């Protein structure tokens, strides 16, 4: 009955505790996600066992067919939660039940400050500066997929020469922007997150698309709506409100 | 297969009375931005289905009985097999029917004049010559009348004194108390900027106080939901949704 978690290292989600000491169990963890773990696991009266995915991806298809990541590991029933910044998109949604969504975001643009570039379309109309975004996440799934005139653009810049404009993982991506003439694409609540810590880098433009992260459970699984039920309550009693400021509050920038 | 039934309410731009000459019969009687969207999804999951205006007017919710009215009500009893309508997903709905995920995102704000020194609620909720209320045992009202969030829990005790005067009837008539009187209308984000966009004295004031969608309601165990919230991901991804709004939002101009 004790529940297994299956999730994955991204800050300020989830992060393993600094320690001078060795930590044990979900101890070991910390972060917006194992707050909201928490939370959940108080309302609903569950005990967990957290457990970082093995192949240490979200969740994403092969040419043909198979899943990894979290979203493998609740297909497999050798999870029965996912509590991670995973994203709810239609083709995930057809292999797992999700939640309703616990935040709500969309895909953005981090750059360096001081420039005239304001929009994904003054990027797309132009070769000068580079822009990508990291492998395999829902971010490069998007623009592979978008038949929207400039996303569709974006991507065949974005995906030409062996993907040289794609970087491994978000701090990759972080450091190209500071160093380069690099523009990342990225999940808005990450760019609030690394702006705020970061007074060299801003946000360009807004949101160009909307979507939320939920919580995975396996098809047909009879936690997801009572995970769904939580949320919407947690999020009415500003509770889910309280928690995102908590984590993201960082240092702090103009 | 089964013609679908589905219960919704009139509520402009989502769902109206179509203009004709001649008398109207069956679904082409309706039009408006919730049309549209069972319209796409009636096409992406191949089913047929009679719009059913909710007999009571209702959207739903919990008399002193806790029992059920509206919509919700419909849904509940299997007098329908969806309910496709701007009907906000909450918990305590949640917990009586199966929602799929949110069509549109939103949340609830301020309605007021242009030209205040007013900012926000906090603003609101600290003085008394500014009135201010919600539709009347509305979804937007019972947000405040259950907040144990101290500014919200301050604004729900003066909205509910007098009788709960500083209730209104419904939208229309608050948007007419807000253009008379000094008031200012709690009201749903979406619905503002529809307003706005046709009433160019008025503006929202401040941000959204919460964050919320409106679902396609279904019974409990519905073979649908999950087909539905499938449907709407992807045309929400494909960006078919965002442009159902700007059909239905966009106004003739504030110059
Ligand atoms: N939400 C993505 C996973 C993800 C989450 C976060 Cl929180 C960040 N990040 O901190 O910049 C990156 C990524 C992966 C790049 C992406 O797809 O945005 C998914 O569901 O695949
Ligand atoms: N979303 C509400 C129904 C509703 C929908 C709209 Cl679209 C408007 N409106 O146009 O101002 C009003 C209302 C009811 C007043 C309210 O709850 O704010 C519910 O689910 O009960
Ligand atoms: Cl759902």
């Amino acid at each position: 009955r004790t529940l297994i978690v299956t999730t994955i290292l991204e800050e300020p989600y989830v992060m393993y505790r600094k320690s001078d000491k060795p930590l044990y169990g979900n101890d070991r963890f910390e972060g917006y996600c194992l707050d909201l773990l928490k939370e959940l696991s108080n309302i609903l009266g569950f005990l967990y066992d957290v457990k970082l995915v093995p192949d240490g991806k979200y969740g994403a298809q092969n040419d043909k067919g198979e899943w990894n990541g979290m979203v493998k590991e609740l297909i497999d029933h050798r999870a029965d939660l996912a509590v991670a910044p995973l994203t709810i998109t239609y083709v995930r949604e057809k292999v797992i039940d999700f939640s309703k969504p616990f935040m709500t975001l969309g895909i953005s643009i981090l750059y360096r400050k001081g420039t005239p570039i304001d929009s994904a379309d003054d990027l797309a109309k132009q070769t000068k500066i580079e822009y990508g975004a990291v492998r395999d996440g829902s971010t490069m799934t998007f623009f592979k997929k978008s038949k929207i005139s400039t996303y569709e653009k974006m991507w065949a810049f974005m995906s030409s020469r062996q993907q040289s404009a794609l970087v491994k993982n978000s701090d990759e991506g972080i450091q190209r922007v500071l160093t380069t003439d690099y523009a990342l694409l990225m999940e808005s609540t990450s760019i609030e997150y690394v702006t705020q810590r970061n007074c060299n880098l801003t946000q360009i433009g807004g949101l160009i698309d909307s979507k939320g992260y939920g919580v995975g459970t396996p098809i047909g699984s009879p936690y997801r709506d009572k995970i769904t039920i939580a949320i919407l309550q947690l999020q009415e009693e500003g509770k889910l409100h309280m928690m995102k400021e908590k984590w993201w509050r960082g240092n702090g920038c103009p």
